[PDB]
């Protein structure tokens, strides 16, 4: 499995992408058998056309941006955990989501699962 | 309590923190179900039981000289789960460091914590 250093650089590049609005090149990074459990919680997405409807029907357009607000931690075992924020609209305005993502690398370097962690409590009206 | 809701999630886990820093290990441990399991780091085998996390927290936190605070905000779920960033600064080898983590969390449907996966590792570590 991705290093620890790695699964770092994978976690970073990903905000990198999100961030960029690169639907494309995010919907690469995961895997065939991957799950998007976003917000945790609900089922799960897995398929590539549906996972890549999801970061179409959320970044489509352009007016997200999404940057890491701290290290991403990592582990020995492929996986790993990141806190950032994303700014974006609700009700018509600027808001802010507050984020934690953790993904587990398969032995290719694929998402093979993400959970994203937010909910009301984690948006600031701007 | 019940199964706690995103708000009430927030707040334990802000507490946990706390208790972290002070040090409290009884206090640390009767926030766990009684059978709870925690993984310290993520990818090191569970443990189970109070008994084996009392052990554990002894060890970690019983040298003092440990404090804790909370990085950002606490994330939380609607089914019971919440995950948080802080950094944990302790001594080590007479030098001061510091640990960044995130601890993701599942509660019980009696508000205690089911399951902890503590993810970190040594690229988290910063000897200033
Ligand atoms: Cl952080
Ligand atoms: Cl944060
Ligand atoms: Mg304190
Ligand atoms: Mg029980």
């Amino acid at each position: 499995l991705p290093t620890a250093q790695e699964v770092q650089g994978l976690m970073a590049r990903y905000i990198e992408l999100v961030d960029v609005g690169d639907i494309e090149a995010i919907v690469q990074m995961y895997a065939d058998d991957a799950t998007v459990e976003d917000p945790f919680g609900q089922p799960p997405i897995h398929g590539r056309e549906q996972i890549a409807a999801f970061f179409r029907q959320g970044l489509g357009g352009g007016k997200v941006r999404a940057c890491l607000t701290g290290p991403v931690r990592a582990s020995h075992n492929g996986c790993g955990a990141m806190p950032f924020r994303v700014e974006m609209v609700w009700n018509g305005q600027p808001c802010a989501l507050d984020v934690i993502d953790v993904m587990r690398f398969d032995e290719h370097g694929r998402i093979q699962t993400m959970q994203a962690y937010w909910s009301e409590v984690n948006l600031s009206v701007r």
